[PDB]
Parts: C-alpha cells; sequence; structure tokens
C-alpha cells in the first residue's frame, strides 16, 4: 500500500581478485564471459517522505567501503538479493542506523549486489548457469530489474489460526496434518492426540499439534539417552544418562550445578569482578567468588544445508544457553569443533581421498570448512567472545568396521560451539516464579525461520545478542536487585519450547497475547509466530514491579523486548489473539508435556574384524609426509586467525604460541578477571575413527586426551576438572547402538568415577548418516560414534601454564608413553593416509597410570620443572616432536631404540603420552619424581632440542629419519596455505605460507626506549585526585570492560558513557577531561565500521555539538581503539587538527584477522605514546577493516610530511612492511595509528587495552612483571592531566 521504494546505488561490489575468480570459473564452465563488475544496490522502503536534508543524509549514511574503482555499467543485469519473504541480517542492522539518525520514515533497508555480465550470446539455459554462480540458492534470489526488489517489501495481512478436523473425520485427521505439517509423529503419539482432544471435545489447532510436535521429538525428549536397554539379550540396568549422572554421583566435588539448567556450574575462585555501578556509571572491581559455567552444543544437520549460518546460531544458542544460566550470567570465551568428510582441494588431491559422491541437497565437506568457520568466528567476533581452543578433523573411507565393508564419514558433519562463562554465587539458583509474573520475550523481533531445505537454512544477527547481553549483565550486576527470577534460552522449538518450560520449571503456567511478540513478518500465522526459530531471543520472568527498571535497562542498550504473559496459578498454557478475537492455545500443562513411556532399545553388539596394517606401500618419510598433510594433523591457522583471541582482556593463553605464533597449544587458559592470576582453562579430546574398531577405546581416549591436552596447567586436584559429553552416532546404523552403550558405560561407570572425573553437562546428536541416489544404487556414509569431551577446570596460576614451545637451553626431553609399549596402530593419521582401518587401536592401558600422569605434570607444573609440554594424539611421537620443533624453532636430536624394533609403530602410534622438556640439570630429578607416580618404565629419554633447523631421528647408530624442520613445517603449513589460497586474497595466503620457509625469521622481539616497570603515573594516584574518563559505547561495542579497566589502573575513573547516555543528557561531555571509544562491531560494522555510531553523533545536531565542543577544548584528551578509531576518522569534521586522516576499510586478505602483530612506535605529536617512541613490541590486532586508505598519493605524503604517522607494523626484521600478515591488513607503509597536530587526539587500530597486562600477551619475554609496555599509553594520558 502506502509506502514507496527508493534505490540508491553504493560503491563497487568486489575486489580484482574476486572478479578474476569469477571470471576463471566461468571460463572453467566454458561460459563465456569477457567482462563482470559488480556494485551494492540499496533499497530503501519509505512511510514517510524524507526532506532534502534528509536525504542527503540517507545517502551519506549508504556510501560505505573500500574505494575501489567504479565503472559505467554495460551488459546485462542480474540483481542478487535476499530471497523475498526474508530479511536479511545486514537489513536489520542498516535499518537501526538509519533510526538512531532520526530517520524514522525508513521502514526498511535492504541490500543487493548489481552483476553487469558481458558475455558473448549465451543461450537462456548458460544464462541461468552465470546467474548460479552468482547468488546462494538457499538464500538468494536473482532478478532482472532494480524495481523486482519491490517484492523485498510486500505487506502481507496475517494468516489465520487453522484447525484440524479431529471430531469431523477421526483419525485420519491427525494423520493428515503428520503429513501434511510435517509433524514426525509416532503412531502412539498420535493415539495421545487423539485421545487428549477427544477428552477436551474440540478440534485441535495446528500450531497446538506444531508445539506438541515440537515438545516430542525423540531430541527434545532424549528419548534414546533415557530408553531401557537389553543388550545381547541381557536387560541393562541403567539408561545412558544414568550412566552419565553416576559421575556426579560418584564425584560432586565442586560442582554448584549439573543437569538442571542450560549450562553446568563449578567452583571458581573469588577476584574482583569488573563492572560499571549502577547508581553511578563508574567502573569499580567487586571482590566476590566468579564462579564457571561451561556447556557444548551442536549444530549438525544445519550446517550440512547452509554452514555459515549453521556455525553462526551453533555459536549464538550456546552463548544464550550460557548468558541464561540461573539468573543471569556472563559468557567468557569459546570453543569450536568441526568433523567433516575429505576436503579434496582443487589441485591439491592427497592420496587417501576417493570421491564417493553426496546428496544434491547438501554442501561439501570444502564448503563447510570455507564458510561455516567464518559462520562460527562471525558470531564470536560481532558478539565479542575469544575463540581459544578447538578440533578439526576429516575422516571418509571405505572400510571393513563393525557392519562389514561400507563408507564411513562426515557428509553430515560435526560443528561443535561451546565455552565458559562466570556466574555470581546467589544467581546459580533459577529462583521462583510469583503468581502474576510478567513473562518477557528479550530479543530479535520473529521471523518465519526454522518452519531444497529452506526450513535448516539458519540467520544470525551477533550484534543483537550482545545488546541482549547488556541487559543481561545490568541485571546480575544489581546483585540482590537483579529483576530476572528466571531466564531460557529460546531455541529449538521457539517460543513454544522456551515458553511452556519457563512456566512448567517454575511450576506455572502462562497466558500469552499473541499479539504482543515483536514480528517482523506480519503474513505469519499463529503457529509460526509462535513456533518460529528465530534467534537472539530469551524468555525471563520478572515482578510486575520491576517493570519500569526492566524497561529502563533495555532502552539504555537498545535491546528489544515485549512483555507477552503473566505466570499464572493454574498449570494451563493460553494464547489469545487479540488481532482475530480467540485462542490459538488452550491447554492443560499436563496434556502437552504429557508424554507416552520410555523407549526400550534391543540390540546387538558388532565387532569389527580388524585387519593387519598392509605396510607394501609405507616408508617411514613417505608416512611423515603424508601423516603431515592429512587436515586432521596439519596447521590450523585458518580456523585461528579468524577469531578473536583478545576480547576481554583476560586471555592467558591462546593457540597461537612463542614468537613464531604457531598454533599449537593444546588448551586455552583465560584469567578469572583483570586483577587476578587464578583462571579457567578449556580443553577438547575426541577420536572417533577408533570407534570403527572400538566403541569403548574410542570414549576412554577421549577423556584421556582431554586430560592430557589439559595437564600443563596448573589445576591441582584432578576433581576440579570437569567434562561435557557430546555424543555424536548414528542410532539404529548396525553395531552402533550397543557401540553407544558400551561407550557411555566405558566412561560413566568406569573410567570417570575411577579417575574422580564428573560428566555434569552433554548433548547427543543420534542421526549421524546420510543416504542418497548415486548412479541406480543407493549410498550412504555413516559417521563413527563420535564422542566429543570438552574439558573445563578452575587454574591456580594462569602464569605457569607450559606450551609446546622448546628452550634451546640445555635440556631433556622425556617421552612419557602411557601406551606401555603396545604401540597401536589401528584407527591412527598413519592408516588414514594410506586408505586402511588397521587391527587394533589404542587405549587407556592402565588407569592409574593415566591419573599417575595428570598428578605428576600437576607436581611438575606447580614447582615449574618443566621447559615445555606437547602431548600426543593425532600423528603420534613424530607429530608431538614436530610441532614443538615448529613452536621452539629449533631442531631435536632424539633416538627410538628403546620403544620396540618397530621404528613406524613407535613414531605413529597414537597411544596417550606425550613430551615433556626438562633442564638438563633437572633430568634424574623429573624422573625420580615420575618413578614416585608408577610411571618409570613408560618413561624414555630421548635426548634433545638444539639449535638450528636438523629434526633427526636414530635408533642405536642407524638413522630413522632425518630432514629439514622447516621443511616438516611448510608441508604441515600446506593446507592451511590452501584453505587460505582459495577463501581469502591469494596474494596474502601466499605472503604468509612463504615467510615459514625463511629459518632466520627470528620471532616476534621487542626493543624497549623506556623503564616498562616505571609508573609514572604513581605520583598522581598517591594523591587520591582521579580524573574521569568517558568510555563511550555504542550498542554492539564489546572492548569496554578491559578499555575502562587499563584507565583504572592508571589512576582514572573510568565511566560508562553509552550514546543513549549523551542523547538522553544523563552524561555531558563538558564534565570529562577524556575520553576513549572502544571496540567492537557497532551496529555489525553495517554501513561501514564505525559509520552508524559517527553518523549518529553527526546528524543528531545537539550530540554532534557536544563532540565538536569537546575536541576543541584545549586541553581535553581522545583515544580511538578498533571501532573506535574508525568512528572517530568518519567524524574528523569535529576535530581539529586531523585534515589529514585517512579511513579505515577492507584489510586486503579480505578477512578478519585476530593476530599478535609486531608494531613500532613513531615520532609523532601524540601525547599518549611520549616516552615511547622508538620501542618495537607486539600487540593484539582484532578486526576486518583496520587497512588505512588514502584518497592518493598527494595525501599519503601529506599525512607523513606533517608527521603525524603513531605506530607502524614492522616484521620481525624491523623493517616497515606491507607484507602479509606482518602488516595484517595491508595499510600502506605500515601505518596503524594516527594522532592530531596538537598530540591531543590519537586513533589506532590494534588494542593497547587488551594486553596491558604481561599475563595476557599470547608471547612476551620472560623478565616483564605485571605490566606490559602498552601500560604506558595510559599512565601518560593521567601525566598528561596532571
Ligand atoms: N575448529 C577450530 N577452531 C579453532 N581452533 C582450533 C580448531 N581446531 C583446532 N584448533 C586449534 O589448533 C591447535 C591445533 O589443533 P589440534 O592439532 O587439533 O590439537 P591437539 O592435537 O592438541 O588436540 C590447537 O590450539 C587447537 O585448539
Ligand atoms: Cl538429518
Ligand atoms: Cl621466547
Ligand atoms: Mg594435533
Ligand atoms: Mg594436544
Ligand atoms: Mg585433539
Amino acid at each position: 500500500g502506502s509506502h514507496m521504494m527508493e534505490i540508491l546505488r553504493g560503491s563497487p561490489a568486489l575486489s580484482a581478485f574476486r572478479i578474476n575468480k569469477l571470471l576463471a570459473r566461468f571460463q572453467a564452465a566454458n561460459l563465456q564471459v569477457h567482462n563482470i563488475y559488480a556494485e551494492y544496490v540499496h533499497f530503501a522502503d519509505l512511510n514517510a517522505p524524507l526532506n532534502d536534508s534528509e536525504q542527503a543524509q540517507l545517502t551519506r549514511l549508504l556510501q560505505y567501503g573500500p574505494a575501489l574503482s567504479s565503472h559505467t555499467p554495460a551488459g546485462k543485469l542480474l540483481l542478487v538479493t535476499p530471497r523475498p519473504g526474508t530479511i536479511s541480517p545486514w537489513s536489520s542492522k542498516a535499518t537501526d542506523i538509519a533510526h538512531n539518525c532520526g530517520l524514522q520514515q525508513v521502514d526498511r533497508l535492504e541490500r543487493g549486489v548489481a552483476y553487469y555480465i558481458e558475455a558473448s550470446t549465451l543461450t537462456a539455459e548458460q544464462w541461468r548457469q552465470v546467474a548460479a554462480e552468482l547468488h546462494d540458492r538457499m538464500m538468494e534470489t536473482v532478478f532482472s530489474s532494480l524495481t523486482d526488489a519491490e517484492k523485498l517489501f510486500i505487506h502481507h495481512q496475517p494468516a489465520p489460526v487453522s484447525s484440524v478436523d479431529l471430531l469431523g473425520e477421526g483419525r485420519q485427521a491427525l494423520i493428515d496434518a503428520n503429513l501434511r505439517l510435517g509433524l514426525a509423529l509416532a503412531e502412539d503419539e498420535i493415539d495421545y492426540l487423539q485421545e487428549a482432544f477427544t477428552k477436551l471435545g474440540r478440534n485441535p489447532n495446528d500450531i497446538e499439534l506444531y508445539m506438541f510436535a515440537q515438545a516430542n521429538s525423540e531430541h527434545c525428549r532424549h528419548k534414546i539417552f533415557n530408553a531401557d536397554w537389553i543388550i545381547d539379550g541381557k536387560p541393562q540396568p541403567k539408561s545412558l544418562f544414568k550412566m552419565i549422572k553416576n559421575t556426579f554421583e560418584t564425584t560432586p566435588d565442586y560442582v554448584l550445578s549439573a543437569y538442571k539448567d542450560n549450562a553446568a556450574v563449578m567452583e571458581g575462585s573469588a577476584v574482583g569482578r569488573y563492572f560499571a555501578d549502577h547508581n553511578t556509571g563508574r567502573y569499580d572491581f567487586h571482590q566476590e567468588p566468579a564462579h564457571i559455567l561451561m556447556k557444548v552444543e551442536t549444530h549438525n544437520h544445519p550446517t550440512a544445508i547452509s554452514p555459515w549460518p549453521g556455525a553462526a546460531t551453533g555459536s549464538g544458542g550456546e552463548i544464550r544457553d550460557e548468558g541464561a544460566t540461573g539468573r543471569g550470567a556472563k559468557p567468557k570465551a569459546g570453543l569450536v569443533g568441526f568433523s567433516v568428510s575429505n576436503l579434496r582441494i582443487p589441485g591439491f588431491e592427497q592420496p587417501w581421498e576417493e570421491d564417493f559422491g553426496k546428496p544434491e541437497r547438501i554442501v561439501t565437506a570444502l564448503d563447510i570448512m570455507t564458510e561455516g568457520p567464518l559462520g562460527g568466528a562471525a558470531f564470536n567476533n560481532e558478539f565479542g567472545r575469544p575463540a581459544l581452543t578447538g578440533y578439526f578433523r576429516t575422516y571418509e573411507e571405505k572400510v571393513n568396521s563393525h557392519n562389514g565393508e561400507e563408507l564411513r564419514g562426515y557428509h553430515k558433519p560435526i560443528m561443535l560451539a561451546g565455552g565458559i562463562g562466570n556466574i555470581r554465587a546467589d544467581h546459580v539458583q533459577k529462583g521462583e516464579i510469583v503468581v502474576g509474573a510478567k513473562l518477557i520475550v528479550l530479543g530479535g523481533p520473529a521471523m518465519n525461520i526454522g518452519l531444497l531445505d529452506f526450513a535448516s537454512v539458519q540467520r544470525d544477527n551477533p550484534e543483537m545478542e550482545r545488546r541482549c547481553q547488556e541487559v543481561i549483565d545490568r541485571c546480575w550486576q544489581l546483585g540482590d536487585a537483579n529483576p530476572i527470577l528466571f531466564i531460557h534460552d529460546v531455541g529449538a522449538g521457539g517460543l513454544s519450547n522456551a515458553m511452556p518450560e519457563l512456566v512448567s520449571d517454575g511450576g506455572r503456567g502462562g497466558k500469552f497475547e499473541l499479539r504482543d511478540i515483536l514480528s517482523d513478518e506480519p503474513g505469519m500465522s499463529p503457529l509460526e509466530i509462535w513456533c518460529n526459530e528465530s534467534q537472539e531471543r530469551y524468555v525471563l520472568a520478572v515482578a510486575a514491579d520491576q517493570l519500569p527498571l526492566f524497561d529502563e535497562l533495555c532502552k539504555r542498550e537498545r535491546a528489544p523486548y515485549a512483555v507477552i504473559g503473566d505466570a499464572t496459578e493454574e498449570q494451563h498454557l493460553s494464547l489469545h489473539d487479540n488481532h482475530f478475537d480467540n485462542q490459538p492455545i488452550d491447554l492443560p500443562l499436563d496434556v502437552l508435556l504429557g508424554k507416552t513411556p520410555k523407549m526400550t532399545r534391543d540390540v546387538q553388539t558388532l565387532k569389527a574384524k580388524g585387519d593387519a596394517l598392509n605396510r607394501a606401500d609405507i616408508t617411514i618419510a613417505d608416512a611423515v609426509k603424508r601423516v603431515l598433510h592429512l587436515p586432521t594433523v596439519a596447521e590450523k591457522t585458518f580456523l585461528v586467525t579468524i577469531g578473536d583471541r583478545t576480547v576481554t582482556g583476560m586471555v592467558a593463553r591462546d593457540q597461537m604460541v612463542g614468537p613464531w605464533q604457531v598454533p599449537v597449544a593444546d588448551c586455552a587458559v583465560t584469567t578469572a578477571s583483570l586483577d587476578s592470576y587464578y583462571g579457567e582453562a578449556m580443553s577438547i579430546g575426541e577420536r572417533a575413527p577408533v570407534a570403527l574398531l572400538d566403541f569403548a577405546a574410542s570414549a576412554r581416549l577421549a577423556v584421556g586426551e582431554a586430560l592430557t591436552n589439559i595437564a600443563a596447567t596448573q589445576i591441582g586436584d584432578i576433581k576440579r576438572i570437569k567434562l561435557s559429553a557430546n555424543w555424536m552416532a548414528a542410532a539404529g546404523h548396525p553395531g552402533e547402538d550397543a557401540g553407544l552403550y558400551d561407550a557411555v558405560k566405558a566412561v560413566g561407570e568406569e573410567l570417570c568415577p575411577q579417575l574422580g572425573l564428573t560428566i555434569p553437562v552433554g548433548k547427543d546428536s543420534m542421526s549421524m548418516k546420510t543416504r542418497w541416489q548415486e548412479g541406480n544404487e543407493q549410498r550412504e556414509m555413516t559417521s563413527p560414534l563420535s564422542l566429543v569431551i570438552s574439558a573445563f577446570a578452575r587454574v591456580e596460576d594462569v602464569r605457569h601454564t607450559l606450551t609446546p614451545q622448546l628452550s634451546t637451553e640445555d635440556n631433556a626431553l622425556l617421552l612419557i608413553d602411557l601406551g606401555k609399549g603396545h604401540n597401536a596402530l589401528g584407527a591412527t593419521a598413519l592408516a588414514q593416509v594410506y586408505r586402511q582401518l588397521g587391527d587394533k587401536p589404542a587405549d587407556v592401558r592402565d588407569v592409574a597410570q593415566l591419573k599417575g600422569f595428570y598428578d605428576a605434570m600437576q607436581a611438575l607444573v606447580a614447582a615449574r620443572k618443566l621447559l615445555a609440554w606437547h602431548d600426543r594424539s593425532d600423528g603420534g611421537l613424530l607429530v608431538t616432536l614436530a610441532e614443538m620443533a615448529f613452536a621452539g624453532h629449533c631442531g631435536v636430536q632424539v633416538d627410538i631404540a628403546a620403544l620396540g624394533d618397530d621404528h613406524l609403530a613407535a613414531l605413529f602410534n597414537e597411544e596417550l603420552g606425550g613430551v615433556i622438556q626438562v633442564r638438563a640439570e633437572d633430568r634424574d630429578a623429573v624422573e625420580a619424581l615420575l618413578a614416585q607416580y608408577g610411571l618409570a618404565d613408560c618413561v624414555h629419554y630421548l635426548g634433545q632440542a638444539l639449535a638450528g633447523d636438523r629434526f633427526v631421528i636414530t635408533a642405536n647408530d642407524q638413522t630413522v629419519f632425518s630432514e629439514s624442520r622447516t621443511t616438516l613445517r611448510v608441508w604441515w603449513a600446506e593446507t592451511t596455505w590452501q584453505m587460505q589460497r582459495l577463501r581469502d586474497n591469494p596474494q596474502c595466503a601466499d605472503q604468509e605460507h612463504e615467510a615459514k620457509a625463511n629459518d632466520t625469521d627470528p620471532g616476534l622481539n621487542v626493543k624497549l626506549s623506556f623503564d616498562i616497570n616505571e609508573d609514572i603515573a604513581a605520583p598522581y594516584i598517591a594523591t587520591g585526585a582521579r580524573p574521569k574518563v568517558a568510555v563511550l559505547r555504542e550498542q554492539g561495542v564489546n572492548s569496554h570492560v578491559e578499555m575502562a579497566a587499563a584507565f583504572h589502573r592508571a589512576g582514572f575513573d573510568a565511566i560508562d558513557v553509552h550514546m543513549s547516555d549523551l542523547l538522553g543528557g544523563r552524561i555531558g561531555l563538558g564534565n570529562f577531561h577524556a575520553l576513549v571509544a572502544c571496540g567492537g562491531f557497532s551496529y555489525g560494522d553495517v554501513l561501514g565500521a564505525g559509520e552508524g555510531w559517527a553518523k549518529s553523533i553527526l546528524f543528531n545536531h545537539r550530540v554532534r555539538d557536544e563532540f565538536e565542543t569537546f575536541f576543541h577544548r584545549p586541553q581535553t584528551l581522545a583515544l580511538g581503539v578498533c571501532n573506535g578509531c574508525q568512528m572517530m576518522s568518519n567524524l574528523r569534521e569535529l576535530i581539529p587538527g586531523s585534515e589529514l586522516w585517512p579511513r579505515f576499510v577492507r584489510n586486503h586478505s579480505d578477512r578478519f584477522e585476530a593476530r599478535f602483530s609486531l608494531v613500532e612506535v613513531t615520532q609523532s605529536p601524540s601525547l599518549l605514546l611520549q616516552g615511547m617512541v622508538g620501542s618495537q613490541m607486539p600487540i593484539a590486532v582484532s578486526h576486518g577493516e583496520g587497512r588505512v586508505e588514502v584518497r592518493d598519493d598527494a595525501h599519503l605524503a601529506a599525512l607523513e610530511s606533517k608527521g603525524l604517522v603513531a605506530l607502524r607494523y614492522v616484521d620481525n626484521f624491523g623493517k616497515v612492511t606491507e607484507t602479509y600478515p606482518a602488516n595484517p591488513n595491508g595499510s600502506p607503509n605500515g601505518i596503524t595509528a594516527v594522532t592530531t597536530e596538537n598530540g591531543r587526539v590519537t586513533i589506532m587500530m590494534p588494542h593497547p587495552e587488551r594486553v596491558f597486562r604481561t599475563v595476557a600477551n599470547s608471547w612476551h619475554p620472560e623478565n616483564w612483571g605485571e605490566d606490559s609496555p602498552w601500560m604506558r599509553i595510559f599512565r601518560n594520558a593521567r601525566k598528561q592531566l596532571g
């Protein structure tokens, strides 16, 4: 009706490398395309007119991104847009910016990509193939006109509820609905529904059946995990779930919550929890217990269909699980896992890989590993949690396993996302839901999502979830006045699961109004509103008298919320519809949550034969090369540098280790607070291919490896370590059900209670198989049983963590071989890379000795007797030693004669254990310590790390294997090289790869022009006079807490200043002498990073004036970091002395870069870098749009001549660099900070505030104390103010 759509043209959309890729793709499909050009195009659906000033504002909002060369359009237009009926996340954010800039006339903004294709005459046939290359069929459509985008904004009238005519047709009505709605109901569930509605005397509504079906799936009831079993004809006494709970019955130690919430909780440490007070707005430390929550989800089916959103919402859903623990809690750090079939990277096929086909309807393993990590990282980056540990396994082979010869793999992948958080002691327990409590949906509007498998295409808006987390944080930060009585995440089933679960958990019923739920799709039916799986939502209960407070909190964060119902004493569920004046749902809860009896699974053991490894084509040298090329083993950088590892300022140990930043850390460690050396650790263990031979061994190894990956961290009591067990299986596949029972028993009833390990959380995914028609033949690809164990623990001292970085001081390398010389080769990387399974796999060989291992390591860690540790896992001792030599950038000389005559088995078995490095003078003491724990016969002196490039393995006087360590390290890098090369700018991928081949690279290294231990602010702090700093944040910012903390340590009173506070008058910048614009992803970077934030200031004349006035005062200081640097660069019209500043645009890599980068401080006016000029030291970088862009060389030369460049990326050799990733973003002349003429304003891309604490620097010199060099910036600001 009365809307009108405006078209606004945008910038050129693809860089020269992406255009070439497209042209090459067209060439290789024999489509004669001579040229292709693309522009972004924007569509504004308007509800009232724009005046000229508004219109110019909207046009300006929509000019963003890198200044790529524009061209006059020519050839055939193909416009790609989101498909009609969908709203992109880009839309949600861009429209929020328009609204925050005072353009309420904009109902919605949407974007497309206009492609202009010049081709020979192409059949309509071939035009469709061109169009297919240019869009994602699961999310987008192609139009032939710009005006066709009107279809994206059509207003549809609400669809009414539909009843299913049980009373008029009998059981057939329920049968028909089952089919037509895809309810997947069993016979006995159809019976139950028939009887329930017969008793009620009325026809069920569609919404009620849908809801019921969502509540009664195998999964939502966990029928398998609660089933009775009979195994080989004997009834078993416990369900799988009871056997897991056995670990809690045996070891309840330190557990605060298990099996009754959205996450498990264990005891943490008493530390200073740092946040801004509700009454003052000032950041302060609050000394109190910070207890530790933990959870791990999977998202396997959606990732097979659309991997980017599948992975993104796997992380997003898990983050809501965390925030909705107890009465509200705070995510801290994440972990990520993938298992896929063989990559078969074009031009880099490996000799074990065979193409077995796949279903047409799923994506490939390569597409999952291309798009899926980017999705997981998009959510973690934009929400703001660091991703600090993970796994990635490839497996796809035709093997003689439990059910004979068949294809085993991961066409349906594992996509795993988990994390830890912190929680207050008084919020661990869910509160009572008082009768009459208000029932609220916190979060995003509902769309028709989760209802070609379009129903499995998810959608992520992380910035929305950050806004909600800020509200959750405000609530828990009120302590006793936290108004959240009860909270739950919204996930599977949408509100139709979440609301009834919330009321039911509190022993209440609810009454709801459909029309009070926020919706962005007015066409939706009641079923679609109630049951859709739209993201970034939470449900909670609050007392009516707390609404004004909750409203204030949400409005300050710009977090949408709706009060949608009231908790009732009666245990009934009612949903009313004010629009249709009727009652879509009217049910007793016991009807809905009544569910018929348990399952019995009556099953049989199948055990694989086992075939000795045929070693005809195997040599040691060839094996080394192959194994280094297995993705499971190979360097993981493509999965690591795409995800932030520094947000919060609490990351102590990330994946990257040492001066050469080699991703081999065995576990993650965070600090518990910004004022403590207590912390938390996370590790993973998994060994699925072993399950093709021995189900229970595979489970024991997952537990064992979690422990060996965590063991060189200072924990103490093994009972401190708590596990998530995520069970992936093809239930019903022959042999798999008995295997599953045996595996759960092996860990739940046996190994975990014996070791003293609790499993207080877990999940299950029980249809891990794919079937399709290939020739005329039915084909199937079935996963091994795949247990993933994640281990979580309180850490006693983060400073004492060891890594695989070898020292070349005089040393001894000692193998701890928990295999006890079994040296198994079955189901190893070695076997896999020669297309075999082998005979007998590794296993836990001696439970006492595994515990003894852990205890001995804990003793050695606490006594500081270890130089390094690296455990043995995929690729064996060979890979353990190789990875240590890579991390230490050195050689090894080791002898293996004591490990058996079979050198292949000694080097490549994947038995538990690993290598410790000790000082030579400590070898005897360490061996005696290990002997005290019962390990003497498992312990073997191997030799030593030596300076240089030789990787040497001997056995008596024979050389078993010898090769350049650089050669091995480059082979090991080739997979990440190839993935980066196909996914990112290939020039950057090549530069990064090639740098690894230069052994003379000295690694990160420091030069200091000042005393980093000299607190120049101390005389000021000692007065007790603390100037304020405005810690400025906009919606989506994430790095404000640690920014506050850095200024706090330098003597400031850090004030939380939201952009909403400046709009509402609750703060005025006239009361401040210092302001800092913080990092993150304001508005998700939509409309260009920092742009929405800056233009919200520029387009509100009052706030614009406020900023201009602050910056023109003679003594004020300002700092902009990351998103803040971008924001300040985007309103330089307000900042004196800033006329030569550049813009900050998409990195040359075309990828987010989370790096620990070397920079030098350069001479400039900057008052914040006084005393530091000439210093060189690393700094945290975490950005996608950090590349300095200038208008032309005139501009660059002027900026440089003016002397305003304050930081530059250098290589490890100390030279100013544009080579990647030493310069991570492509900025000319390495530029990454600039200042104004007077030196009072400085802006920079890297994050000094994330690394002001030495313990939070991924690598640093051993002689540093608590302060890193970057503390000096904050101290300089304090001293300058005087
Ligand atoms: N999917 C992933 N996402 C992020 N980090 C990962 C991922 N997979 C592996 N990593 C990290 O890369 C490094 C090497 O991984 P891997 O060799 O699987 O570990 P390990 O063999 O010690 O179990 C580790 O620091 C690990 O946390
Ligand atoms: Cl499925
Ligand atoms: Cl070092
Ligand atoms: Mg490994
Ligand atoms: Mg390891
Ligand atoms: Mg592992």
